[PDB]
């Protein structure tokens, strides 16, 4: 039966078929949700007549008794959708006053009569959705005065009439939805009628350029602000498209799934109150200096998959030329992701003086070689990210990078990189922040390869393959602000200790699948900053004492997936601090109180499972006394944590190791 939380009695997938007592009768909430009931007798809901939403959505429900309303004087969100509700009447809704939300979402109510919500003065939401209605009509006078969002999306109405929404001759809607509808025509006057129009939503109703047209026509002279035609038939467009929006202060178009071939010329020019536009999923196949003649006040223009397509058989590449968007001089976003353009041109970018966030992943086809003319048209840019993932590069030259002196994040990870870094190709990076290098083919380093980039502090170079490692001064020795060094994957042939010298600010290091054994000393000197520490993975069997001097501010290392097994006393003497401790799939033997009493002091969390754990009390009564009246997280402990000696325990859970009978 029913499971009772705060003042909510959830009543969901049990199969209900009549409407439960038991709960209390201090509740403001009831979710009767998918179920079997026949109807809702208005008797039945007096034990609780303090319920504040009943949401009986999803049941067979198929008439509403009137006194319900009355009977229940504190309904404020009824919910019905989903349900068998034929045909609503004029005196059915009638005592619901307090009502703010009222959800038929799907019943199939084919038609209206009269003024069923003459009284909903309250109303603050009504969802008609997924009906059969054809009709917006939804009463005869000036109504649901207070009605703030209209949704009346999948339904069969054909046409919009003046008469057929003049009951919200003074109504301030924030947003009114006829996506999936099969509009036919748009008649005069239609949207004037109502009070007030901000936001419409005219998804997937198989509008084409004409329609559209007359559409933004019979929206001059209302106050709408975002228009969403996305998902039709606007195969292209002209400046008489949209010109009917010159008379409004339009501000959002989304126009996505279209499959937009042409942007005519000057199809925007009577948006200059527009910020946000989408064009993403379409087939533009040429983008010219006249494209975007208009949006002088646009802020946010995503390309994203908007150009032509690859295509079975031809090699077919959209054209975009130069200047393009020497219109958009308040744009501050930019993504052109996923797209099959062949590169960059030394005026592509010109006239973007406001941009900031350029995503690019996905982008070129025919790059490869980056060079010191390749981002010229960023010059003056004030750009601070540039996404370059998935692109195919494979070397960077000398002062590629030079044109964004005020570049914060830098991503060109996903790449087929190969080459040595001289360290100048970060020339004229002098604010850089973040540096994503991980998933490329190779980076043959030197003395030089950061120097110009003092004030990184992210540095990323996952599955690489480094070359040149062991040299000093380390690489690495200029990052003295470095706070993030995940390199990893990359097996390198001999590191020199030198390594790491100086980088006091850092606070998590990476070092997994690097074969750090063999060359093994004291890696980590001054780092007083640690806090996350993963050297999983490294064949490491035989760990100094003296490795973890001094790092206080260890919360999480993770030692997993090696060859551990003796462990000298004292070693995790100043991890004091530590929350997660994971050395699964080791070898260790002994647990014992002078190695890890220290760290297990305030331990969150502990993975040592997989180990061929000795079960005698020299190895383990301390470990498993603990294990009992610890509060710590140890997971799968009574499957994953067995004995391998000596033969009588060979697989018995060390948990259940008796220890009382020791000494
Ligand atoms: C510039 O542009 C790049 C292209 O869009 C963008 O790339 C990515 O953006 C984010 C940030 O990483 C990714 O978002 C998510 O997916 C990533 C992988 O998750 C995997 O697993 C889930 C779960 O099954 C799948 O849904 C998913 O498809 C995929 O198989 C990943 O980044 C992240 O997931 C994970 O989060 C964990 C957090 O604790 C990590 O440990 C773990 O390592 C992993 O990161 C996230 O959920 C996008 O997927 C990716 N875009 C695509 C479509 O390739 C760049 O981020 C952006 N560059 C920057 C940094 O500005
Ligand atoms: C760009 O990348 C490398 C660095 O060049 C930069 O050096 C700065 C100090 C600065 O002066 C910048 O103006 C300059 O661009 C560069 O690396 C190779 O070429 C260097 C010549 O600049 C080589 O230096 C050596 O210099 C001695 C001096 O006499 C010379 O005899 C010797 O032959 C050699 O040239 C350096 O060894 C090169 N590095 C390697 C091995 O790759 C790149 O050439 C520059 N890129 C290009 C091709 O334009
Ligand atoms: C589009 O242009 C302006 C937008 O400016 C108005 O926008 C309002 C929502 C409000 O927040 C405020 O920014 C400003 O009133 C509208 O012009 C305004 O119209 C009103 C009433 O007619 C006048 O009293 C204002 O003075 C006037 N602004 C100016 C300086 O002309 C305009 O009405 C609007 N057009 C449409 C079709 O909505
Ligand atoms: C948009 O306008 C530009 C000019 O700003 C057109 O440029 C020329 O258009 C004519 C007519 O097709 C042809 O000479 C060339 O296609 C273009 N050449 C020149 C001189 O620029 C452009 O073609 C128009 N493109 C559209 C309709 O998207
Ligand atoms: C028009 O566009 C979006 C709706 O998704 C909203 O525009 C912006 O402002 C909202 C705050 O009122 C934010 O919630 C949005 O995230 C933000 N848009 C962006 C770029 O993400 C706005 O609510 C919409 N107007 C409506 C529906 O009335
Ligand atoms: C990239 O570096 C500069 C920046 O555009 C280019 O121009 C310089 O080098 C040229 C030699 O190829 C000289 O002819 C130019 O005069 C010089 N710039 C000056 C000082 O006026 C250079 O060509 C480019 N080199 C490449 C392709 O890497
Ligand atoms: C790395 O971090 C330090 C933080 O102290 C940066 O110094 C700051 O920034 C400027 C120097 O450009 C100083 O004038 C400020 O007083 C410092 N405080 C901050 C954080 O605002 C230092 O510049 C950074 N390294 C670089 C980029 O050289
Ligand atoms: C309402 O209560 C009466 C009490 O006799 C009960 O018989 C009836 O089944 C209840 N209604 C339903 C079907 O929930
Ligand atoms: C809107 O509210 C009522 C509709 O019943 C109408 O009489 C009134 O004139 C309108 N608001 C104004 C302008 O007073
Ligand atoms: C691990 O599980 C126990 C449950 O007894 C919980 O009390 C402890 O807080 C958990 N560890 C965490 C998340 O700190
Ligand atoms: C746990 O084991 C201890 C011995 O270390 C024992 O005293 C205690 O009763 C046990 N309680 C359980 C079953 O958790
Ligand atoms: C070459 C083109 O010529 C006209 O069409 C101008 O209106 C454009 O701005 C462009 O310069």
């Amino acid at each position: 039966q029913c499971t009772v939380r705060y003042n909510v009695a959830d009543c969901s997938h049990l199969k209900l078929t009549h409407i439960p007592d038991d709960l209390p009768s201090n509740i403001t909430v009831l979710n009767l949700t998918h179920n079997q009931l026949r109807r809702l007798p208005p008797t039945n809901f007096t034990r609780y007549s303090q319920l504040a939403i009943l949401d009986a959505g999803f049941n067979s429900i198929s008439k509403l008794e009137p006194e319900l309303c009355q009977i229940l004087p504190l309904l404020k969100v009824l919910n019905l959708q989903h349900n068998e509700l034929s045909q609503i009447s004029d005196q059915t809704f009638v005592f619901c006053t307090n009502l703010t939300e009222l959800d038929l979402m799907s019943n199939s109510i084919h038609k209206i009569k009269s003024n069923p919500f003459k009284n909903q003065k309250n109303l603050i939401k009504l969802d008609l959705s997924h009906n059969g209605l054809s009709s917006t009509k939804l009463g005869t006078g000036v109504q649901l005065e207070n009605l703030q969002e209209l949704l009346l999306a999948k339904n069969k109405i054909l046409a919009l009439r003046s008469e057929e929404l003049e009951f919200l001759g003074n109504s301030s809607l924030r947003k009114l939805d006829l996506s999936s509808n099969p509009l036919k025509e748009f008649s005069p006057g239609c949207f004037q009628t109502i009070g007030k129009l901000f936001a419409l939503l005219l998804n997937n109703a198989q509008l084409n350029p004409h329609l559209t047209e007359k559409l933004c026509w019979e929206l001059s002279n209302t106050s709408i602000q975002n228009l969403s035609l996305a998902n039709n038939q606007l195969l292209a467009t002209s400046e008489s498209t949209f010109s009917g929006l010159k008379w409004t202060n339009l501000t959002q178009l989304d126009l996505s799934y279209n499959n937009l071939h042409d942007v005519g010329n000057g199809s925007f020019s009577y948006l200059p109150s527009l910020r946000y536009l989408s064009l993403e999923y379409n087939n533009i196949q040429r983008l010219s200096p006249r494209s975007f003649y208009g949006l002088s006040n646009l802020r946010y223009l995503s390309l994203k998959r908007a150009f032509t397509k690859q295509s079975v058989s031809l090699a077919s590449h959209p054209n975009i030329d130069d200047f393009s968007f020497q219109w958009l001089k308040y744009l501050e976003y930019l993504n052109m992701d996923d797209n099959n353009i062949p590169s960059t041109k030394s005026n592509t970018f010109t006239g973007l003086v406001s941009l900031k966030y350029l995503s690019l992943s996905k982008t070129f086809t025919s790059l490869q070689t980056l060079t010191n003319e390749t981002f010229v048209s960023l010059a003056h840019s004030p750009l601070l990210t540039l996404n370059l993932t998935k692109n195919h590069i494979s070397k960077i030259a000398n002062g590629t990078f030079s044109w964004l002196g005020q570049l914060r994040i830098l991503d060109l990870g996903l790449n087929e990189i190969e080459q040595k870094l001289s360290g100048q190709e970060w020339r004229g990076l002098r604010n850089i922040f973040e540096i994503y290098l991980s998933y490329n083919k190779y980076l043959q380093l030197s003395t030089s390869s950061f120097a110009l980039v003092p004030s990184l502090q992210r540095l990323m170079l996952r599955r690489v393959a480094l070359k040149n490692v062991d040299i000093s001064p380390s690489p690495f020795r200029p990052l003295r602000n470095l706070t993030i060094l995940d390199l990893s994957n990359n097996n390198i042939a001999n590191i020199n200790e030198d390594l790491l010298e100086g980088l006091e600010n850092l606070e998590i290091l990476d070092f997994q699948h690097n074969n750090l054994a063999r060359l093994w000393v004291n890696f980590l000197k001054g780092l007083s900053h640690l806090h996350i520490l993963n050297l999983e993975s490294n064949g490491l069997d035989e760990i100094p004492v003296g490795v973890f001097k001094n790092l206080f501010e260890l919360k999480s290392i993770n030692l997993g997936l090696n060859n551990l097994n003796k462990l000298e006393p004292f070693i995790f003497d100043d991890q004091t601090s530590l929350r997660s401790l994971n050395l699964q799939k080791n070898l260790i033997t002994s647990v014992e109180k002078d190695v890890f009493g220290p760290p297990f002091q305030n331990l969150n969390s502990l993975d040592m499972r997989f180990n061929p754990f000795d079960c005698t009390c020299e190895s383990i009564s301390w470990f498993v006394n603990w294990i009992n009246q610890t509060h710590t997280n140890i997971s799968e402990l009574s499957t994953h944590y067995l004995c391998n000696t000596p033969h009588h325990y060979y697989g018995f859970p060390l948990k259940l190791f008796d220890t009382s009978s020791c000494k």
